[PDB]
């Protein structure tokens, strides 16, 4: 029938006082 | 009675005085 | 309120004050 | 009638942080 | 009949010259 | 009926041309 | 008519009333 | 005379004798 | 003497009522 | 200084319909 | 100095207008 | 003098011209 | 004496070590 | 004193061969 | 106050008659 | 002392057509 | 006030055609 | 005072102009 297809990615990111601040490894999706 | 599909993924990254925060190692399906 | 597969995640970085915060190891194994 | 397959993951690291060095760890098989 | 297929994808750096302090290692879709 | 299939790309980073500063290896997306 | 090392791949798809929430995840070291 | 050593992977998605339709994630130690 | 190695990759799909909705994810190596 | 070594690959979809959920991850290989 | 290396690539599939909604991601090879 | 390696790549399929169809991201190789 | 924080991994293979049974599998949860 | 933070690897290997079967699978996921 | 960080990689192998028989499959890293 | 951060890959291989030689894959760690 | 970080890439050894199978898989970098 | 990073690869085998030798797959540098 009818499909819409979208994706949001927001990536911010201040740069000055820099410590380690955060690291993620993941995984989310693959299919439908 | 309607197909759609999205994502949301938002990134967000303070250099502050924010020190490691955390470390995520996580796998999630969401497949199907 | 009619809604279809898909992703949600907020991954953000901000502030911390008190220490490593936190270690996190999980899976998931077969999406239903 | 219609199922949304999906998953709430919520990830943020500020102020609060839990204890000190928390560690979690979790398998699961068989998601339903 | 409707048909679109688009993403958002935004990102805003600031203070760059000196490292962040971030890292994601992350995979997110693939098919739809 | 208006039918279109397009990626919407926008950033912005001061002070570039030294490092990205931080890491992001991710992989959004793939087929339609 | 001498034998050699090669890998074999046999991946074929028919769906019969195979339906829509049939997934495998498997993980098989050689020696390990 | 060198041994001739590769594995082998048949994935046929049929009326195989699983489930109807189920979510398997598992994995196999060669040997120990 | 001689040595030849090929890969052999059979990838076939067909398209009856019930639709190619499985997922396969799999790792087979390490060793041997 | 006589070497044969080529790979044979079969990609093949008829009157296609691949929906839902056709998703093939695999990593083969690693040793022999 | 003569040597044989080709590779032998075959691919058989229908090309219309909706995609066919099918993903592989394989790694093969690596070592032999 | 010259050695004998080339590709070898015979492609066959319906309605081209328009999209893929399909996606296969595979690494076909590693070593000889 | 000064202590310092960092990674380090030297991994010497050689005829020795392997004794009853050279096959390690094993896994750490978050600190040490 | 002054914490030094770094990587190091050192991956030696010499070539004897008769062994048990030499294989080696370890995970880390944290802190140190 | 001061730290220095830096990558260090030797990456040693032989090629006597019989290879050692050696696999490395690890997870290194737990940020120190 | 000052922050400094230079980069060192050492390579010293002998590639000779003896048996496999030695199989490393190793994830080495994003931070420290 | 300042920093030093310059690239060191050497790489010393047999470059005849490939051992049966010398492979390194790894990933270095991430941060610091 | 300044900032100093450049390029610097050296390739140095015994053989000729110099073939792949051996396989690494390695990721450095990416971010300091």
């Amino acid at each position: 029938g009818y499909e819409v297809h979208h994706q949001k990615l927001v990536f911010f990111a201040e740069d000055v006082g820099s410590n380690k601040g955060a690291i993620i490894g993941l995984m989310v999706g693959g299919v439908v």
